[PDB]
């Protein structure tokens, strides 16, 4: 075991494979249950009767499952004739925008004019707390200049909290409290999947073969995430950084993280992958944060700079030990991508580490000068030694058909979709934290930039980030409806590390063990 | 289904999985262990306790019983009345090898019983037990000491002519065998499952320790299944299996004959590594790589230095690359568990290793003719026991330092002698070492080769006498340099890689790696 105690020990991880083997009679239902939800996403149905399931299945984290049906559901939906099912249902309209919005068929803003009278949103809305739900979790779809989107948010997030904790009718309660802490487009896939297993079992309209299919599939999942943890704890105990006085729980927490970036079985090694480098991420900004001095650092960013180690024996072990980890693994997934992928990937990892710690040593410049940057010249930095660059470049390298030298360049470019991900990623983690440690004034974050700045007040900063959360959202939004020349899985992943930020970083040790556990470690009862 | 290959990385892949043993005979084998400790340390009469204690390292078994083994052969080796070995032939021989075997000297003056100023009388011609002792002790000597010359020739004669002749099962087996190969020229792990079978038929088999053999065999073989799982999935993600010129699991089945121990896992796992990109890298420069290619892979090695890897081919930088991380890999290894960094280390051994190959592949082109002095002194380097036994040395020495590392790899006495060895043993089993003595003093095939195997005996001689002498080494290095020689006199005989040599390879790999041995 470790010292100080890790979440949990490393052997209790590789333990795990064994353990919660999936029994072959199970293997066998999957495959029959997964054939009559098939079924049942091709039923004929009402309109919005099919848009709740198949928003159900999306819910439980099956869509990669359904992905041709639940289109071509949706599609027959868009194709329905007559809308006098949805005009003037709050919950129906809501619903369907946003159902069609997430699928790449664009319903238009206007659609919610009915609902506002001249001074906004009719006041007797407050009566249907269930469309009030549906046209916030819908809102969040809106793009920039789409202000009666943004009316909608401001108007059913009142409304919703006016009531949140004190709503008599617990499927709901739980629905809409769960909401208002992260809108559903903000959560992670996997990590819904779990919690809205619980919740679809409560509601009134369970469909039980779709739930059984659910907790099925969830299993099954989990047994290939239970193996990785293995691989990827015996990788880290090899590298012996798991002995380093710092970076407790950095491969467990990388992990996490992972999961919600991409938690597909098919991407399996991509993930072990993009875990390596998350757990490095960790280490490496503890080491250049809490540990080295500047002339080590120095000497640290300078070997990466140049990918030449000759002069790693003069860093003590603690600082080579996370170096040489960090040049031995960039230099594996190079070659993963020579290997599998046909193109040689070391000058790609090489150049994002060099990117990355050349960011760490501009605010340790900054912190050590008491330089206190604007916003714009803090985020143009920090949008890099968040790690997502590294990271997302990464993950498109090992991804994209027919990786070539100039592919790579134009994503490390920062094309708008890119950068917008890894602002936002920055700023979610830098409104995470807790007013404990903004008493202690550290210039280099977000919102005191920018009271910096503007001489503005905490709250009032705060309020301003938030909305730059908002805004960016909003490009995202927009960008999946002209994604060229990105694919699959990519523009997944680009979303998926901002929903991940959003999960992990809510505005805290037992938090993240009771995720892991309900996630990674214990599988659901079957009662089959 | 179908014959499990041996070569299906797929079916390599999927090892660690099957053949455990049940928790339940975990148990029974420690306490066996204990029962088999005190069969070692109950007094016996002192033939007794050699034969037992022989018995025990045949077996395989030595490694768990270190301890009770010395202070048994010391409690022989103090036994003041002479009268239970002097006159008997086997008693003599057995005295006299296990002594030397445990670093105890015996003078060859103790076989003077059994011989006069004619050579030894050829009246013991029908002892067959004394002759085959007598012929394995013969390998325990040293150079200039030539009553034990004298004892091999003559034990070698008498035992081929009684071969059809034996009547005990168990002797006729042993007599087979030793003539094929001595036990001090045998693998420790392959010898220990051919024994137990032998063993189970001999006259005098105590059942606790045949038990014990088996289940620690069978132990043992479940932490290896492991090591091989792992490895075949490294193999595969580099690609290299795929490449057109077995690989790994050959590397690997020749580390079990250098290092078998559970203990010792993870040096072993980082050899097979090593052992698999030489043979797969002597390919690439004897066979694949253009002359350009060759130059750009050697100077990227020497600067280790990896910017101008993507002028390569694919096929060629994949091998590069692999190389590079996996020797970036065991330096790192050598800085986390023994707190060195081993990068420069072996780096350095890679770089000589290709020099190695610059050399053999100018001598071929530039139609040089060296001598067996100047070839060997390059192909003691290209057999690649050097860059294995350096960084078998870097991942196991106290204190490593570069200092200690230098002098390893500057290749003295006892470290240069099993590498001629090496590569002496795999040329006799195929510019080679027959036929460049050939083209010496001009000699023909078969006076060449007896020249060559005169100089195996020589070698083994100079080693024997080594491990007597003080030196810089110790244990478990000490071990790995007489052991890779003993896997090379296992495997270079049936080197082939087709017909009979790679049925009986498989075979060794099948009953040794794969098949566990049936319990109770």
């Amino acid at each position: 075991a470790n010292y100080p105690p890790n979440l949990w020990d490393y052997e209790f991880l590789q333990s795990l494979g064994d353990q919660c083997t999936v029994e072959e009679k199970h293997l066998k239902l999957a495959d029959k249950l997964k054939e009559e939800v098939k079924s049942l996403i091709k039923q004929t149905m009402e309109p919005l009767t099919k848009l709740e399931f198949i928003d159900t299945v999306r819910r439980l984290g099956l869509k990669y499952q359904f992905e041709t049906e639940v289109k071509e559901a949706v599609v027959m939906v868009s194709k329905y004739e007559n809308d006098a099912w949805w005009i003037d249902n709050l919950h129906a309209t809501s619903l369907r925008f946003r159902i069609m919005r997430e699928n790449g068929i664009f319903v238009p803003q206007d659609v919610f004019e009915r609902f506002k009278d001249t001074d906004g949103f009719k006041n007797q809305l407050c009566e249907d707390v269930k469309g009030l739900l549906s046209l916030y979790e819908a809102s969040f779809l809106g793009w920039e200049g789409e202000d009666i989107l943004d009316e909608a948010r401001t108007f059913a997030t009142s409304k919703l909290k006016s009531i949140e904790g004190k709503i008599p009718s617990p499927s709901l309660a739980k629905k809409v409290s769960h909401a208002l802490d992260l809108p559903l487009h903000w959560r992670t896939i996997r990590y819904e999947a779990r919690w809205f297993i619980d919740t679809y079992e409560e509601e009134e309209d369970v469909n039980l073969t779709l739930l059984r299919y659910a907790k099925l599939d969830f299993n099954i999942v989990q047994s290939f995430h239970q193996k990785e943890i293995g691989r990827l704890s015996r990788w880290w105990v090899g590298t012996g950084l798991d002995k380093m006085p710092f970076a407790r729980n950095g491969l467990i927490q990388s992990y996490m993280y992972a999961i919600g970036m991409l938690f597909e079985p098919n991407l399996g090694e991509v993930r072990e992958m993009e875990a390596k480098v998350g757990a490095l991420i960790t280490t490496i900004d503890d080491v250049y944060d809490v540990y080295g001095t500047m002339e080590e650092l120095e000497l640290f960013t300078d070997i990466t700079n140049r990918w030449d180690i000759s002069k790693a024996d003069q860093l003590p072990r603690n600082i080579r030990m996370p170096l040489l980890t960090m040049f031995n693994t960039s230099n594996d997934i190079g070659y993963w991508a020579l290997k599998e992928r046909g193109f040689n990937g070391i000058p790609c990892t090489a150049k994002v580490w060099s990117d990355q710690l050349k960011s760490y040593t501009k605010e340790a410049k900054w912190f050590h000068e008491g330089h206190k940057p604007t916003l714009e010249e803090y985020l143009d930095n920090a949008l890099v030694s968040i790690g997502f660059p590294n990271l997302l470049v990464t993950s498109y390298l090992l991804t994209v058909e027919n990786p070539t030298k100039e592919k790579l360049d134009y994503v490390n470019s920062l094309p708008l979709f890119v950068r917008a991900s890894c602002i936002l990623c920055r700023i979610i983690n830098d409104l995470g934290t807790s007013p404990d440690e903004m008493e202690r004034g550290d210039n280099l974050k977000s919102i005191q930039c920018y009271m910096n700045e503007a001489g503005a007040s905490q709250e009032v900063a705060r309020e301003h980030i938030e909305g730059l959360v908002r805004m960016w959202w909003k490009r995202l939004n927009k960008c999946l409806f002209e994604p060229s020349p990105f694919a699959e899985p990519f523009l997944s992943f680009t979303v998926n590390v901002v929903r991940g930020s959003h999960f992990f970083y809510q505005y805290a040790e037992s938090w993240t063990k009771k995720q892991g556990m309900s996630v990674l470690i214990h599988p659901i009862p079957l009662n089959e």
